[PDB]
């Protein structure tokens, strides 16, 4: 599983279930390419997005639609979605986990990066 | 002022001096069009950005250039930037403040809205 | 003015109005001190805490009452309060900003240190 | 497993490993009481703190040691420790996982509450 995304509530202090999560890989002509996409789990995670041989090199967007997310608790989004953008695997493969903390005016987000 | 970025380092504890930020918003036909743009100064705040006249209802993508802030102190980061995407509507009398807190493999954003 | 503090509200994405915030300074018997107090502003921000005669170099915990503040605007809070422990060390002109930013079941605190 | 900590370092993108966690909780007489405590495994989580029967309801305050983990890394520390304080169990058992993102002068934690 080289790229994971967990994603947590801090309004409830709960994993953040079935968010959708789309990335995008930066193509040739500088537009936003799809490549893969998900829901979260139960437990925040979404996992199986891609394969090793699909994630390549290059520039990534992890976009989280949290407007949805808190849309669906009746809580007023200001953000329309997380847009966590990076290159990947420059070096060589490596292994990516994104999380992100949502709040409806604020996020944070880190990245674990194994080899 | 409608407008005002902050950034802030979080590896040094000082303010984010001279760092690239850009402001979009939507356009009619679903791209990103240039809005208003600066950078940061030595309290690491951008004012002026834009005025009342033109910060209309919508949806704006502000950009920090994070990349070649870390870069310019031979620190390795992990995004190419820091963003928050966001709905601004009018209710009453309303300044946005975006602040982000930068680490070279996290970041923080939030709104405050003020009367 | 050696100390200030900032506290922001994530959920309502405004700062965080009348919360009661105590310093305590580290004693030579290991126990927490008084040091200062006082409640945030309309702006979110506390002022005037110390001097600089006062504010001497030592190891300080900045407790910021986050369970009063949610109660009172009838959200569930998580944490008792929100804090910073740190470290004061004259290096040259020295001014601590103290920031945090407050959810039901999280905070971020970041320290700004200016010349 | 109803307490579970977990550490994640915002400058290198990684667990943070080997980082000593002390748990206390608040006695009669209003001191600190130590309660359980360990250190972060390879992936940045500590399990095992209690057990069910030792968890009861209470005031507890869990420690992250900051400090010594900056101060191996060659890292100048802003922050003594974390300290995280809440009240668990009052309404019944729970489970707790507390995580902390750590940066030299900020940090930020959430709090995934299950039943
Ligand atoms: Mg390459
Ligand atoms: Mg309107
Ligand atoms: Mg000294
Ligand atoms: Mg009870």
């Amino acid at each position: 599983c080289p790229l994971m995304v967990k994603v947590l509530d801090a309004v409830r202090g709960s994993p953040a279930i079935n968010v959708a999560v789309h990335v995008f890989r930066k193509a040739a002509d500088d537009t936003w390419e799809p490549f893969a996409s998900g829901k979260t789990s139960e437990s925040g995670e979404l996992h199986g997005l891609t394969t090793e041989e699909e994630f390549v090199e290059g520039i990534y967007k992890v976009e989280i639609d949290t407007k949805s997310y808190w849309k669906a608790l009746g809580i007023s989004p200001f953000h329309e979605h997380a847009e966590v953008v990076f290159t990947a695997n420059d070096s060589g493969p490596r292994r990516y986990t994104i999380a992100a903390l949502l709040s409806p005016y604020s996020y944070s987000t880190t990245a674990v990066v194994t080899n």
